[PDB]
């Protein structure tokens, strides 16, 4: 299965999902539909989003790990998918919530060949493959801000940082794409509770990688080990090559 | 002048400035076109939207307090104006930025008689008159649980909080409407080195209060006798009556 397969496939889910959510009223969006396979509740929006993706991913020889219903599939290709990363905003009318998909051969991130995040509010498309990282087509790349005094996304500010700006938009998959497109110089989820799963960073992380930004874990150990599994958790420190180090040191 | 004209005038300015920025590519958006009369530099998206905004207000008998052109016109009626709140977003294509407008029968916040916030990204409309606060033509109210374990907007987390969620979206006018909505449980701008100006907040402040909100300065002092000029600087703590005291002590 080509990257062109993954892209073609990915382009279908986003649209299917988009109008499934779009048609959905905020009132019929926030109600809970049960308990997804990862411990967290499940809103209607959640269900509707995942179904539309599964119905298409379903026809592909792929094993999928996803929030609402753990593992599914069998294929020799794995998908770390999130129908709706940023469910709080979506149920709020806040226009920052996306579809996340990452395509890999093996069980682990290291063998992933395609990244794709789609903002379902705006219709903004984020993707990456061997060719590169794009947003709405135009080629992107992380920023070259070399100063700790810079624009940042931080989960969560706990001390007093030397940041020019600090934002928190509530959709890790999308904000990693904000880091990816140079709109932001560093992504940071140093949350002690290590409350970040694979179907969250998977897609985002990989586009960031393509866009030219170094991305690892709290200490610096890569994300490679990471598995398309329901137990996997993580923290992230993302920045170009001249920022990541200093950004590490600053959180000791 | 009454709250019907303010709406009608505001609705027009919302149309033109919307037209203005939308057709305008991002490249130009980020363009430095000189310095504004307040320090915070003027970029093309700024200039483009003030221009559009000013072009309408000025043919009314009012004194305008705007970001770039300082104070303008004459009239017992005052208008605090943020022609583009969330410039950084507007420049990067992050769909949170608005046009903020507050009208008062005095230069005093306390005499405000109309408030208005328009998401230039989603065409989402917030306003507040004598009848109540509304969002896209619907009546909003603030949220209601006194538990600190709530959903907060806070500029900036310097310590450790008992909040369920912390978001910073970079447009205080709209964010104060996010609070006024129900979307977020509390708004807080406790930054010591104060940076909120009358125009970024007087509208939100006014829509939130009609929303059922309690906005006061850091110390719980009302924002009533707050002046419309390029010197005022604010700190804000907004929430329902019940959780407001709590937040004071929390950040006490
Ligand atoms: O809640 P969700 O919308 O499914 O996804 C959330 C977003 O990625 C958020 O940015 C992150 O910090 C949270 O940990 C995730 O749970
Ligand atoms: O610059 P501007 O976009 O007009 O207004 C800014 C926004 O309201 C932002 O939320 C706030 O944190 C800044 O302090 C303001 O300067
Ligand atoms: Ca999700
Ligand atoms: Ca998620
Ligand atoms: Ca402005
Ligand atoms: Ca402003």
């Amino acid at each position: 299965m080509d990257e062109r397969d993954a892209l073609r496939i990915s382009r279908e889910i986003a649209g299917e999902v988009r109008k499934a959510i779009a048609s959905m009223p905020l009132r019929e969006r926030v109600k809970d539909v049960g308990m997804g396979k990862d411990g967290t509740p499940t809103k209607a929006a959640d269900r509707v989003a995942e179904d539309a993706a599964l119905e298409i991913l379903r026809k592909e020889r792929v094993t999928v790990v996803t929030e609402e219903s753990g593992v599914l599939g069998e294929g020799d290709v794995f998908v770390a998918l999130d129908p709706l990363d940023g469910t709080f905003n979506a149920t709020r009318g806040i226009p920052v919530y996306s579809v996340s998909l990452c395509f890999s051969y093996s069980d682990k991130l290291k063998d992933a060949f395609f990244g794709y995040v789609y903002n379902l509010a705006t219709g903004d498309e984020y993707y990456a493959d061997s060719s590169g990282a794009y947003r709405n087509g135009e080629r992107i790349e992380v920023s070259d801000a070399e100063e700790l005094y810079c624009n940042a996304i931080i989960y969560y500010p706990d001390r007093k940082f030397p940041f020019k700006r600090m934002r928190i938009f509530g959709s890790a998959a999308t904000e990693l794409c904000f880091f990816a497109d140079g709109s932001f110089d560093c992504f940071l989820d140093i949350r002690p509770g290590k409350m970040l799963r694979i179907y969250d960073a998977a897609a985002g992380v990989f586009i960031a990688e393509k866009a030219g930004g170094k991305v690892t874990e709290l200490d610096g150990e890569s994300l490679g080990n990471k598995k398309f599994d329901m137990q996997e958790r993580l923290n992230i420190v993302a920045a170009n090559e001249k920022l990541h180090p200093k950004l590490l040191e600053l959180i000791k």
